[PDB]
C-alpha cells in the first residue's frame, strides 16, 4: 500500500525536521511580531488532511472564515487567523499534508489502476500510519495535531481547524 | 513496504512534471548557452540509484572523474561532464533519486526498526517499481534512464563516472 511510504517520507523529509525549532519560531512571532489582542499563534503545527485528497492551490480562498494572516519566520509556513461569529476565535500555523496530492493524482491516472475507494483507503491508512509515527516520534512534543476531515449540507473547514484548537488550550 | 509509496511520491512529484520540458531545456543550452568549444549535453536525464542509499550531499565528492559543469536552465537540475583516461568522455544532466535519503535514515532510526536489509530490500524495490511507473508513463519519451548499482566490496572494481559513461553510450 502507498500509505506507509508517503507517510514516512513526510515526517523523515519534512515533519522530523521542522517540528523541533516549530515552538521556538511560534514564541519568536508571539512575542516579537504578533501585534493581535489576545491572539497569540497556538503551539502545534496545524494539518489538513481531507480524505476527498483535494488540496486546494491557495489554503486562504477555500473557506472565508481562514484569513492568511503572516508567514511564520525562521521552511515556508503560514499563521492563519479562524474567525467564528464574524470575529477572530483563534490563529495557528496551518497547512495542507501535501502527500494527498500524490494520492489524488494517482486515482486521476489510469495506469495507476487506483480507484476512487482505493484512495480513500489510502487516506484513512496515512492518517493513521502518520499518527501512529508521530505517538513515537521523539520531534513530536505536543508539536503536531492532524485534522482529519470528510465533507457530509455546507462544510464549514474554520469549525473543524477550531475544535482541534480549543483541544489545544 | 515503504518503496512502493516512494516510487509513486518520486514520478507524480518530480518526474512527470520536470520530464515533459527537459528535452526542450537541453536543447535550448546546447543551442544557446554552451560553451562553443565544448560537447553538447547528452538528452536524457541519469538518475543515480545506489541500491546502498549512500547519496551525498553535493555528487563529485563521490568521485573525482564527475565534474560539475553547469545549471541546465529553466527545479533545478544540473550537468556534469565525465572523465575516462583523464580526459572528458561525455556530458550530462545528472543526479541522485533523493526517495533513496528516505530509506537510509529510516534503517538510522531505531524506532522504525529498519535493518539495513530490510532497506536493501526495499531500494530494489523502488527501483523496480520506479522502472515499471516509467515503462507505462507517457512523459518518459527517451527521456529518462535509472542508473541503480550495487557496489562491489572491492573498491578498485567499481567507478560510478564508470557506470554513468556505460548508459551514456547506450543512448
Ligand atoms: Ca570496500
Amino acid at each position: 500500500s502507498v500509505a506507509h511510504g508517503l507517510a514516512w517520507s513526510y515526517y523523515i523529509g519534512y515533519l522530523r525536521l521542522i517540528l523541533p525549532e516549530l515552538q521556538a519560531r511560534i514564541r519568536t512571532y508571539n512575542q516579537h511580531y504578533n501585534n493581535l489582542l489576545r491572539g497569540a499563534v497556538s503551539q502545534r503545527l496545524y494539518i489538513l488532511l481531507p480524505l476527498d485528497c483535494g488540496v486546494p492551490d491557495n489554503l486562504s480562498m477555500a473557506d472565508p472564515n481562514i484569513r492568511f494572516l503572516d508567514k511564520l519566520p525562521q521552511y515556508s509556513n503560514s499563521i492563519y487567523e479562524l474567525l467564528e461569529n464574524g470575529q477572530r476565535a483563534g490563529t495557528c500555523v496551518l497547512e495542507y499534508a501535501t502527500p494527498l496530492q500524490t494520492l489524488f493524482a494517482m486515482s486521476q491516472y489510469s495506469q495507476a489502476g487506483f480507484s476512487r475507494e482505493d484512495r480513500l483507503e489510502q487516506a484513512k491508512l496515512f492518517c493513521q500510519t502518520l499518527e501512529d509515527i508521530l505517538a513515537d516520534a521523539p520531534e513530536s512534543q505536543n508539536n503536531c495535531r492532524l485534522i482529519a476531515y470528510q465533507e457530509p449540507s455546507s462544510f464549514s473547514l474554520s469549525q473543524e481547524v477550531l475544535r482541534h484548537l480549543r483541544q489545544e488550550e
